[PDB]
Formats: C-alpha cells, sequence, structure tokens
C-alpha cells in the first residue's frame, strides 16, 4: 500500500489567487485556482505557481479549507479573525516566501494541535507599501484556540519574543484593534 499510495492530508484545500483590477469589484478579482488533498498534489501546485515575491503588486494568494471561501462574508469568517504578520519592503526578499510557505505547511499539516478545527485558511497580500501574511480562525471569541494559534504560529515562524504579533477581528477589518498579542 505505502508503496504507491499518495499520502491523504487531513484536509482538502482550495488555493485562491486575487489580482488587483480597478475595473472590476473586489469579489469579482477572487478566482479559484485549484484544489488538492494529499502531499504529492500540494507540492505538484506548489512547484507550478510564482513564488509570492514575485507577483505583481497588488495580489493575494488564499488557502483556504474546501468550502470556505477566503472571505470575511462566509459562515466560517464572518465571527472570526486573523492573525497578521506584518512585513516590511525589505522582508519581501528575505521572509516574505519561507514565511508564507512555513504558513502553508502549518496549516496542510494541521500544526495547531486540536484547535487545528479553528483554523479556516491563510492570505498572503503581496503590496508595494508592505506585505502581509494572515492566518484566518472561526470565532474571534474562542480565547483559547485564538491564543494558543498564535504562540505556535509565532514560534513556527522563528519571531523573536522581540516581536509582538497581533489578531484582528474581521468585523472591525470590515469598518484596527488587536483583541489578542503574543
Amino acid at each position: 500500500p505505502e508503496h504507491y499510495i499518495k499520502h491523504p492530508l487531513q484536509n482538502r484545500w482550495a488555493l485562491w489567487f486575487f489580482k488587483n483590477d480597478k475595473s472590476k469589484t473586489w469579489q469579482a478579482n477572487l478566482r479559484l485556482i485549484s484544489k488538492f488533498d494529499t502531499v504529492e498534489d500540494f507540492w505538484a501546485l506548489y512547484n507550478h505557481i510564482q513564488l509570492s515575491s514575485n507577483l505583481m503588486p497588488g495580489c493575494d494568494y488564499s488557502l483556504f479549507k474546501d468550502g470556505i471561501e477566503p472571505m470575511w462574508e462566509d459562515e466560517k469568517n464572518k465571527r472570526g479573525g486573523r492573525w497578521l504578520i506584518t512585513l516590511n519592503k525589505q522582508q519581501r526578499r528575505s521572509d516574505l516566501d519561507r514565511f508564507w510557505l512555513e504558513t502553508l505547511l502549518c496549516l496542510i499539516g494541521e500544526s495547531f494541535d486540536d484547535y487545528s478545527d479553528d483554523v479556516c485558511g491563510a492570505v498572503v497580500n503581496v503590496r508595494a507599501k508592505g506585505d502581509k501574511i494572515a492566518i484566518w480562525t472561526t470565532e474571534c471569541e474562542n480565547r483559547d484556540a485564538v491564543t494558543h494559534i498564535g504562540r505556535v504560529y509565532k514560534e513556527r515562524l522563528g519571531l523573536p519574543p522581540k516581536i509582538v504579533i497581533g489578531y484582528q477581528s474581521h468585523a472591525d477589518t470590515a469598518t484596527t484593534k488587536n483583541r489578542f498579542v503574543v
């Protein structure tokens, strides 16, 4: 069996792409690229697409559990929020791709113990003013789930204790105080 079976992931995941085009609404600029649910199909896709540091400014990638769209309006995001990593311009070269890859593996590897069910997906924003990576969770009030995801994420990224990252509710973003910090 092991000799020929692809390795199943715990979840099926959908990778999304967003391109800034002022001719269109934000939702119209969001498109599903493809879905995968094995280790082998994940690397097949990853090795096929541009590194985030090579995208034109204004684009996003999003990796979400199959059935969750990468938007606040989704039932599983409306009451949640995101752990936000704010990159400076120099970190596009030094950290963006490796942070984004680590985040991808954090999602597909289900790295948050028995809180990885609280994870919806992750988003990388390539921006002229400063790139962002975020993990999105489903309930901005599950203090225990959110804080655990945050501490595990900060350490899997390798961020030093001299860095503080914040958790922002989509409800506040969609109208920017942090509700949690680790």
